[PDB]
């Protein structure tokens, strides 16, 4: 089988990206955050405490045939940004564009964090990171993709995210017109469940390329490109007027900039991010002070290859009993 869905910028900057996903029976239809970050996948519900539920759709278990409450299981996450949800676990039919799991864990938001209240537009999230992080207990539960893998015609998926435009995420096969060019395949350590690789090094602008394994985590529920503090500040420091600001919580640059491209590597292959891939506007509203899309990872503990990056490659995500991550140019 396979599928085949539209992911779409919730906003003008792509902080997120948001794909429609069928619960339940008959469907309802829930706009969610695919994060190859993390394993859970947890929704609104008309189990979430009302105060904290502001325009959001909502998965109502009760109103679905199909949904079965799993016995004394619970779930609590918190993200790498601080933000939080927790509840209850129903099993029920999940559908991403037209490919179906049968029991899918349902992951019912009993709370959630500020952050999710305030953003209208995210009725949860699907994780696509290796179901070794599902924070489900006493019972661990499989993703989406474990769940369909065994269907799928190829053991993958792809991300093909979108530059101020909508993309796709494609299940189950590889839309070979969706990139130019080759694929470069690359090897994953899921020894922290995570699509952790290691890239062969960057340039700055039209700079040399620098040599050096940078390890990092392939996640598309990240907005921005997270690097070592070395790397990062080569970047700015090719930005007249840039400078980190703590005040903000990163490097700021002046609006009026033209931002220099930046590269990574694939073992021998180069990955191009525009240097308009890295403009996230102004820090406030009116500003003339804008926020750069690529950060220092120091106070992570991890390099994150954010949407930044993801979204200037095609991404192939292979889940063969030895995962690999491939990237294309497109």
């Amino acid at each position: 089988s396979t599928g085949s869905a539209t992911t779409t910028p919730i906003d003008s900057l792509d902080d997120a990206y948001i794909t429609p996903v069928q619960i339940g029976t008959p469907a309802q239809t829930l706009n969610l955050d695919f994060d190859t970050g993390s394993s859970d996948l947890w929704v609104f519900s008309s189990e979430t405490t009302a105060s904290e539920v502001d325009g959001q759709t909502i998965y109502t278990p009760s109103k679905s045939t199909t949904a079965k409450l799993l016995s004394g299981a619970t779930w609590s996450i918190s993200y790498g940004d601080g933000s939080s949800s927790s509840g209850d676990v129903y099993t029920d039919t999940v559908s991403v564009g037209g490919l179906t799991v049968t029991g899918q864990a349902v992951e019912s938001a009993k709370k959630v964090s500020s952050s999710f209240t305030e953003d209208s537009t995210i009725d949860g999230l699907l994780g696509l990171a290796f179901s070794t992080l599902n924070t489900v207990s006493p019972t661990q539960q499989k993703t989406f993709f474990d769940n369909a893998k065994a269907s799928l015609d190829s053991p993958v998926f792809t991300a093909d995210l979108g530059y101020h435009a909508p993309g796709t995420y494609n299940f189950g096969f590889i839309d070979t017109t969706a990139y130019t060019g080759s694929i470069t395949y690359t090897a994953v350590s899921t020894k922290q469940g995570f699509w952790e690789w290691t890239s062969t090094g960057y340039a700055v602008g039209s700079g040399t390329f620098k040599s050096t394994s940078i390890d990092g985590i392939a996640d598309t529920g990240t907005t921005l490109l997270y690097l070592p503090a070395t790397v990062v500040s080569a970047y700015w420091a090719q930005v007249s007027g840039a400078k980190s600001s703590s005040s903000v919580g990163g490097y700021v640059f002046p609006c009026s900039a033209t931002l220099p491209s930046f590269t990574f590597g694939v073992g021998s292959a180069r990955i191009v991010i525009p240097g308009d891939y890295i403009d996230f506007g102004p820090i406030s509203t009116g500003s003339s002070s804008c926020f750069g899309g690529i950060q220092s990872s120091a106070g992570i503990g991890i390099n994150i290859f954010g949407d930044v990056a993801l979204k200037a490659a095609f991404v192939v995500f292979n889940g063969a009993t030895t995962p690999t991550l491939g990237f294309a140019s497109k």
